[PDB]
């Protein structure tokens, strides 16, 4: 019947209680139980494959943290953060600027609109949020700044700029782009130096945001999108709140989508609905949607031009900024989150539009066991081994025709020199096709939160991870630093300002 594979820590989904928890397979899936002392038994799906489950066990990569923020006091998943025991540094900060909202989505996350109270970290809370992010060793690289929506903040230009000012080399703007249907406004953030926006995009037909989002946002995300086109600002990354029953029946067509429209969107990162924040009873109860569901839907939507064997854990790519980091002598961010929080692939889009996936012509298992290699061998003549290695693992046969091979093969080699304009050029390049799934009370994994490398910084000087944010933190910071709307109102305008 079922057999143990794991022991863990996890949370009681009515008092938020840490719990003993057992992962065990089971008919093919992959379940955790888990008992509250007060509150008895749990059962809830954590994987829905176990093949690929254990498949992706091979890509563990535990990190190490130098720069702390707060200690040892009640144990994880309680000291965040970051406490001495978590295992990943920040890779990219989330900066909650606003919880207002000009939408009042049915799925919510964050439960924006609710408290009747407005949380506004001023624009030097922000700066020395920014500072304890690039404290850590090495430095935080990545920020986004969220809520909330933040485009209801009159100073998020000014914000983008500070972000750009404090070293970070991604400013990222997760938005529902409502105001972006605006053209002078998008205008403004691209102006400001805005690396990406990450745009809430539930669908390619009406129904989804009905469900999610209250009302057809289909056009306006459509606008957004040609938008971008007209101003030249190349990089969005769509992001579909994924629900079974909803937009499950979607995802070949929003990657169609985003294909059709490559010269703008650089990604889609689909996140399975996760049972934090806000979220109606019939998604609590039919919509849960794991990781590799997904894969296995983006395997029958897309043909068969993306196949199961194309994806990879995130952490599979640690060992490339290990590496780097030997070469070059200077401490690198290394993406040493827990193999089963996520998964990508990337893809070129050829003439006739199909995918065709960089695993399909270059052999990402054998890139990576070479690179592991050459880190137990650490050097002068590493990179020119390497360099020497590639061509045996490129199918020249499985190759786009619209793609040089070489030049590719250059881009690889110039993010081994840890020349950051290469990844973003081989960005440029391809689809980056993700899933990322945020844990909420009924699948919590302590195992998995501990090497979370996505953190909140927040105005009590923590960095908190997003999985125990959205599930612990986010109500107790909010009530600190929020005044009531009734006082706020009345001392602002509505973009914020005094
Ligand atoms: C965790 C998952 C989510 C993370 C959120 C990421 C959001 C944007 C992050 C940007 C900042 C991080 C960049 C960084 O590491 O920072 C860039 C650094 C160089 O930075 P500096 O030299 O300027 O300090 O690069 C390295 O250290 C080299 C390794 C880069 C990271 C892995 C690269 C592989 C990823 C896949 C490439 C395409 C497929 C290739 C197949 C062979
Ligand atoms: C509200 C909080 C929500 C937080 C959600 C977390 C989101 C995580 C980020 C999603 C990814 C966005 C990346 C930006 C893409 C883009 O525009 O990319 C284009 C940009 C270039 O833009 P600029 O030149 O303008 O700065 O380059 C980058 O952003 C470089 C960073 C790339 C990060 C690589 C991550 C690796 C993932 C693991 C790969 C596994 C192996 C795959 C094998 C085939
Ligand atoms: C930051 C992104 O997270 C999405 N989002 C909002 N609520 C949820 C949820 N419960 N689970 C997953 N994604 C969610 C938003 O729609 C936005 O695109
Ligand atoms: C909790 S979502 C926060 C970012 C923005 N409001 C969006 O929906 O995309
Ligand atoms: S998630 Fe990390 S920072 Fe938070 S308590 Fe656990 S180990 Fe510490
Ligand atoms: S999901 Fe984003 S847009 Fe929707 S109500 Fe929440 S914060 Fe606002
Ligand atoms: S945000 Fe949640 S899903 Fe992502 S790395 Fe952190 S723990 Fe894993
Ligand atoms: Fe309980």
């Amino acid at each position: 019947g079922s057999h143990m594979e794991k022991k863990t820590l996890s949370l009681c989904p009515i008092c938020l209680k840490r719990i003993p928890a057992t992962i065990l397979e089971e008919d093919g899936k992959i379940i955790i139980k888990k008992t509250c002392p007060e509150h008895g038994e749990f059962k809830d799906i954590y994987w829905g494959d176990a093949e690929l489950y254990k498949k992706f066990d091979k890509y563990e990569f535990i990190g190490k943290i130098e720069v702390t923020n707060t200690k040892v006091k009640n144990g994880c998943p309680y000291d965040c953060g970051l406490c001495p025991n978590h295992k990943s540094t920040t890779i990219l900060a989330n900066i909650d600027v606003t919880n207002r909202c000009n939408l009042n989505c049915p799925i919510c996350f964050a439960n924006a609109n609710k408290s009747g109270k407005v949380y506004e970290p001023s624009f030097e809370d922000i700066k020395r949020m920014m500072e304890n992010l690039r404290k850590e060793i090495p430095p935080t690289p990545a920020i986004q700044f969220a809520g909330g929506e933040p485009t209801v903040r009159s100073d998020l230009p000014e914000l983008i700029k500070l972000a750009r000012d404090m070293g970070f080399l991604h400013v990222q703007l997760a938005t529902n782009g409502i105001k972006l249907k605006n053209i002078n406004y998008l205008k403004k953030l691209k102006e400001a130096g805005l690396s990406t926006i990450y745009l809430q995009f539930d669908g390619i037909s009406e129904k989804p945001y009905l469900v999610a989002r209250g009302k057809n946002l289909l056009p306006i995300k459509q606008k957004v999108i040609e938008n971008c086109k007209k101003v030249g600002f190349d990089s969005v990354v769509l992001v579909p709140t994924l629900v079974r029953g909803v937009n499950d029946n979607e995802v070949g067509g929003i990657i169609r989508y985003a294909a059709e429209n490559v010269d703008v969107v650089r990604g889609i990162n689909f996140q399975p609905v996760s049972f934090t924040g806000r979220v109606d009873e019939k998604t609590l109860l039919e919509g849960r949607i794991t990781i590799p569901d997904f894969i296995k839907l983006v395997e029958e939507q897309t043909d068969g031009e993306i196949t199961e064997e194309d994806f990879y854990p995130v952490p599979s790519v640690a060992p490339i900024s290990v590496l780097v980091e030997k070469l070059t002598n200077d401490r690198k961010p290394t993406l040493s989150s827990h193999q089963h929080c996520g998964t990508s692939t990337y893809v070129f889009v050829d003439e006739d539009g199909k995918l065709i996936p960089i695993t399909r012509f270059i052999d990402v298992e054998g890139f990576l066991e070479i690179v592991k290699e050459k880190i137990e061998e650490i050097d002068v003549k590493v990179l020119g081994e390497i360099a020497l290695k590639l061509p045996s693992l490129i199918d020249l046969d499985k190759a786009p025709k619209s793609v040089n091979i070489k030049k590719i093969i250059d881009l690889i080699l110039s993010v081994l020199k840890s020349d950051y304009s290469a990844l973003a050029e081989l960005h440029y390049h391809m689809l980056m096709i993700s899933c990322m799934h945020f844990m909420d009370a009924y699948n919590f994994d302590v195992k998995r939160v501990m090497r979370c490398c996505i953190h909140y910084a927040t105005p009590d000087d923590r960095i908190i991870p997003f999985c125990t944010y959205n599930t612990l933190h986010r109500q107790e910071v909010e009530e600190k630093f929020s005044i009531p709307l009734e006082e706020w109102k009345r001392m602002h305008k509505i973009g914020g300002e005094d």
